[PDB]
């Protein structure tokens, strides 16, 4: 019997190589909370979350003090095989901040792993150890989008993932550009990250059809909240249709799946509050016949290699898990082997891995 | 032109007279934040929204670092004039998190009402002073809940919130005691803050009309999110059922409309992000025929008393309004007159009324 003694946290920042713009925001960086986990046998567990206030509206200093000061009485002095009674009711404690929680989540899922000396993918369940993730380009206009894609595609990604509901006329041309320059080996995924309306959304699906485009996906065209448009477009799109920003949690799910309001749900563990809730979502996703794939914000590496860990946990084969493009190789190659386009966690690592006390000063 | 040049945040904590204690949690004390907004013209302006984290999500530390690094470099420099397009492009930056936008969006009406020499209440178009609010009871032991409503009775409330949903069985027996002890003269409304299932909220209304109470409202039986649910128990109960948690913005309040799932809407400002948002759920329930009565968290006599100058300019007269029962009467008796169960804004206030003072200057 292991009891968890201990909570402390720390800030990371890490700049990105490059400029990442969606309809939503503009950034050059990320802001990340970590979270340490104590044993009383001295053992100690990691979860990372992104504060991405414009998504999921939590920051850092409110994950800090609801990981402190809210979470931790709870927490501190229970059995770790508690967990899902002491994460139940601490959760019960705070509305939103689920990135607050995904960092506890992780945590708690490092812990029981290396407490049976093996990673946390194994203790989900994996059997593979790769997972191919697309690149991402953010918005810009035509000529600097081709640009980004080129270098991805040099860079081995066949799944390239454009950004697009900033400017619709600026989408629209761009159709006409990627049909020019790319063949049908590179598969396109749209996500308008909310930006179009209604209108808009079938316009560019009735344009894709005038060009000749390998497209996988039309991602969250319309406001999380407009299930009804959301719903309309699914039943009018020949290319599946992705909820992200209108599916957080199970609930949400339940929703969608009730409203037939997508084909696909894009589950990301800093929406769900971590792994305990992204594996309801799997399973009524299942239930319904329809499709999950995995996504992430822009965000630590650790959140990454968490991510994947559950892909392959639940047989989630697509995957926009891109941010180790973004950043530098050292940051994640104490766990992961990147031969682009394939994640590939590195063998016999307990719990995730992250290596994170080395560079960061904890602090309760 | 006047443009707001300056931005600062202050830190307000009150004690609570006696322990409030919901289905939610249980508190001493109300966390405030405070946010001064400076034109350049001098003339400053107050919000104060509080931090329920339970509810609203909101933490101090959260609403502080979103006011001063995300909201202040889109509102800084920019044209008072402008504030509907300066609010809607500050707050496209941040989901959630609605208690720090109530802060900025109140900062900004009592800036705007200052401009013309008036109070908030004038500025928003209210004409009448006076809101009647109930008094709200703990959760507690069926004895204690006794009690507790009598003081108010004796305190000169008629209406009574009694919170409901932490034991079922108590909620069962105390409408027994609550038939035995109190006439028709006192109207009650029951708030489960979502403690209760669809099988539980059944049979407590059945319960009710078992016996001889008048009984106003039942509000939130069910999980914020169980729309299916609210639109049953709107549907089977023979008392109005009012949405709380289920609604917090107009999109919401689209909703629970589209799926005629309640009766009517309990606006607060905290959930809505200020008074902006509130003045939409106003016309999409008048458009559907839904009343609205206005409600809080346990917050500060400042965000009362914005509350109160909001319903009074929309001709809302249903008010869960207690907090200033819970705090020591010199906090507020300079902008507010408790005369129980009334609300009643005091004579020429220039904006809200309140200031910052003793907080940030003292």
């Amino acid at each position: 019997v292991s009891k968890i003694i201990d909570i402390k946290t720390s800030i990371i920042k890490i700049p990105l190589k490059r400029t990442f713009i969606t309809a939503v925001r503009s950034t050059n960086h990320i802001d990340s909370l970590a979270v340490e986990l104590t044993l009383d046998n001295g053992v100690k567990g990691y979860g990372v979350a992104p504060a991405t206030t414009a998504i999921t509206g939590d920051t850092l200093q409110g994950m800090q003090y609801i990981i402190r000061e809210i979470f931790a009485p709870v927490i501190l002095g229970s059995d770790l095989s508690d967990y899902k009674q002491t994460l139940e009711l601490a959760f019960k404690k705070v509305m939103f901040n689920s990135a607050a929680k995904m960092a506890i989540d992780l945590a708690y899922h490092d812990l029981l792993a290396k407490e049976q000396d093996i990673s946390v993918a194994k203790l989900l369940g994996a059997k593979a150890n790769s997972i191919v993730t697309d690149v991402s380009i953010s918005c810009g206009n035509v000529a600097e989008t081709i640009q980004n894609i080129q270098n991805g595609v040099e860079a081995n990604f066949t799944a390239i993932k454009v950004k697009t509901g900033a400017d619709f006329n600026r989408d629209i041309q761009l159709l006409k550009a990627l049909d020019n320059e790319f063949s049908k080996n590179i598969k396109f995924r749209f996500d308008a990250n909310q930006g179009w309306n209604l209108a808009q959304t079938k316009q560019f699906i009735e344009e894709i059809n005038k060009y000749s485009l390998n497209v996988e996906i039309i991602e969250q065209p319309v406001k999380y909240y407009d299930i009804k448009a959301m719903a309309e477009i699914t039943k009018f799109s020949n290319i599946p249709v992705v909820a992200d920003e209108s599916v957080f949690d199970a609930k949400d799910a339940e929703r969608v799946i009730d409203e037939q309001a997508c084909n696909m749900i894009n589950i990301k563990l800093a929406k769900t509050g971590g792994i305990l809730e992204a594996q309801k979502i799997k399973k009524l996703a299942d239930s319904a016949g329809i499709s999950c794939m995995v996504g992430c914000m822009m965000e630590s590496p650790a959140g990454i290699l968490a991510t994947a860990s559950f892909a392959l946990a639940e047989d989630i084969t697509v995957a926009d898990l891109d941010p180790l493009d973004w950043v530098a190789k050292d940051l994640y190659s104490d766990y992961i082997t990147f031969n682009e386009p394939n994640i590939i966690l590195k063998d016999n690592l307990k719990g995730f891995g992250f290596n994170l006390a080395e560079n960061l000063y904890f602090q309760s």
